[PDB]
């Protein structure tokens, strides 16, 4: 039977259920790594983490009674961290609204708990995003920075695969992800490479900072702990890619295309990446190099619908030509 898919009766289980149409047409599931990698490049370890944890879930190996997945994301800022939990929202649970982000540097002092679950009586933002999509992935930024009352319920939810909120009623995580992250020792190690300390110091330096703030007690609730890397040359070349996707498709609708040199795009990776921010620099390199001269130049007409424009390096930045 042709007329009828298999997204039409999944999306009517979805409406009345509340069960994600990516959910309910999980299977129909081996290819989540490739399908991950559509958005985030690199970072293989991770992927692989995240998609392990979600076959022993769905294979039914694993506490029903807790998260479908935990993580630590250690390692750099703008590798990839925020982009793989709303990757996998989106792939998961159908969209990225699915995606609750937690900033804990918002949650340092104290008071912040009711900020979460709740004021005493006299609703909570987690609570309350959670009870209203049970199936989401949960991103808490920067948790060593959480208050210790803060980081008490999230250990909670680990545990216990359920908070109870300020209104004593139970809000359900069976099926969340738990994505936490943290910067820590990555600013140690530029600090080290700066002042010129010897890997030995750098190393045991890193170890210290970790250990104080990561005791086994947590570690060990957890799925895996990944280390981001770095992202290499080539890879930022794939994210440059990746970041002129919407770009070209805006351009096409005039059946304008973009053809980049080697040296462009290179232009491009150079401007848009360092050891501090990661790729997070990209998004503007590319409307400033890019978007703002291609801009110009439409506007003036030396860029046509239906023109093909080369993209180059010239010495005040890039430049454009029509054949
Ligand atoms: N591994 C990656 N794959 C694809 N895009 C990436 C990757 N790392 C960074 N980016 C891009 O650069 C930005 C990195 O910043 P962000 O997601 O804010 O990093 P963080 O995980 O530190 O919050 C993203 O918005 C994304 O477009």
């Amino acid at each position: 039977h042709m007329e009828v898919t298999e997204e039409d009766i999944a999306e009517i289980v979805s409406r009345w259920t509340g069960i994600p149409v990516s959910k309910l047409l999980e299977g129909e599931l081996l290819r989540l790594e490739e399908e991950l990698h559509k958005r985030v490049v690199g970072q293989d370890e991770a992927i692989r983490a995240v998609a392990d944890a979600i076959r022993r879930a769905r294979a039914g190996l694993k506490d029903p009674n807790r998260p479908i997945g935990s993580f630590l994301f250690l390692g750099p800022t703008g590798v990839g961290k925020t982009e793989l939990a709303k990757t996998l929202a989106a792939t998961l649970f159908d969209t990225e609204e699915a995606m609750i982000q937690i900033d804990m540097t918002e949650y340092m002092e104290k008071h912040a708990v009711s900020r979460l679950i709740g004021a005493p009586p006299g609703g909570g933002q987690l609570t309350e995003a959670v009870r209203r999509r049970p199936y989401s992935v949960i991103l808490f930024d920067e948790i060593e920075k959480a208050h210790p009352d803060v980081f008490n319920i999230l250990l909670q939810i680990l545990d216990d695969g359920r908070l109870t909120d300020s209104h004593g009623r139970t809000v359900d995580f069976r099926n969340t992800v738990i994505i936490l992250t943290s910067n820590l020792g990555s600013p140690l190690i530029l600090e080290g490479l700066q002042k010129g300390w010897p890997y030995e110091r750098i190393r045991d330096e890193v170890f210290k900072v970790l250990q104080q703030h990561f005791r086994p007690e947590f570690l060990n609730r957890l799925d895996e702990i990944v280390v981001f890397r770095p992202l290499t040359k080539e890879q930022i070349r794939q994210i440059v890619e990746i970041q002129l996707s919407y770009l070209r498709a805006r351009l096409a609708e005039k059946r304008i295309s973009l053809e980049l040199t080697e040296a462009a795009k290179d232009f491009l990776a150079e401007r848009g990446y360092d050891p501090v921010f990661g790729a997070r620099p990209l998004r503007r390199v590319i409307q400033r190099e890019l978007e703002t001269p291609l801009a110009q130049k439409i506007l003036a007409g030396e860029v046509k619908e239906g023109d093909r424009v080369q993209v180059d390096v010239g010495p005040a930045g890039l430049v454009f030509a029509v054949p």
